[PDB]
């Protein structure tokens, strides 16, 4: 009985993080086996390229950085099929539609160009939008000094968000990220549930194609 694998997704500080680390908590605490997993994964050679671009300690041409960020999703692809295949559920903080979003968010980045890189990765089966307005997001807190940190950035990618959940070929859930940190925790916890019971009937599938 292979584990799922669910994605959460969402614009700078709408909890992802937060909720990623928490649903892997109460998961376990709850029987299942489930691990955390997140993007980028800054551990591999690829990864330090991208924590360094993400601080502003250096710049890479915006082809070259999108293409880095889903070389980093391909090199754990081996370990994603292991685990989900043993009957773990992992929880992924991040993939490749914050890719698609950020990039696309740039000048003269179609959607279509963005998506390539990653067509056949393993297929979430479920993926979960923390909707949150773009203020309150911002009022958790400040912005803090990362690349794209800013408002019209945030907006310009929030808008491709929008774009890739007309994919009807992926299982969107939308929460609303703008309740309490335990009431988000258990709408994506009764979520998460469903889909660990459902929809591992099939086969992984493979995004986009
Ligand atoms: N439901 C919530 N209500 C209020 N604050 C929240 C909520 N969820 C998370 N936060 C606070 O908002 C901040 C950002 O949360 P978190 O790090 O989980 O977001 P994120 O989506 O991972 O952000 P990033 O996009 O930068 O990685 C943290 O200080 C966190 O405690
Ligand atoms: C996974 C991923 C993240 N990002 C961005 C979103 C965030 O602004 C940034 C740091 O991510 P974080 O908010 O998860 O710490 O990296 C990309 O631009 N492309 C990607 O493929
Ligand atoms: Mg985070
Ligand atoms: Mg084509």
């Amino acid at each position: 009985r292979r584990g799922a694998l669910i994605v959460l997704e969402g614009v700078d500080r709408a909890g992802k993080s937060t909720q990623s680390r928490k649903l892997v908590e109460a998961l376990c605490a709850a029987g299942h086996r489930a691990e955390l997993l997140r993007f980028p994964e800054r551990s591999t050679e690829i990864g330090k390229l991208l924590s360094s671009y993400l601080q502003k300690k250096s710049d890479v041409e915006d082809h070259s950085v999108h293409l880095l960020f889903s070389a980093n999703r391909w090199e754990q692809v081996p370990l994603i099929k292991e685990k989900l295949s043993q009957g773990v559920t992992l929880v992924v903080d991040r993939y490749a539609f914050s890719g698609v979003a950020f990039t696309g968010a740039k000048e003269n980045f179609s959607l279509d160009w963005c998506k390539q890189p990653d067509v056949g990765l393993p297929k979430p089966d479920l993926v979960l939008f923390l909707q949150l307005q773009l203020a309150d997001a911002a009022k958790r807190g400040a912005f803090g000094h990362e690349r794209y940190e800013n408002g019209a950035f945030q907006e310009r990618a929030l808008r491709c968000f929008h774009q890739l959940m007309k994919d009807t070929t992926l299982n969107w859930k939308m929460v609303d990220a703008s309740k309490s940190i335990e009431a988000v925790h258990e709408d994506i916890r009764v979520l998460s549930e469903d889909a660990i019971a459902t929809a591992t009937e099939k086969p992984l599938g493979e995004l986009w194609k």
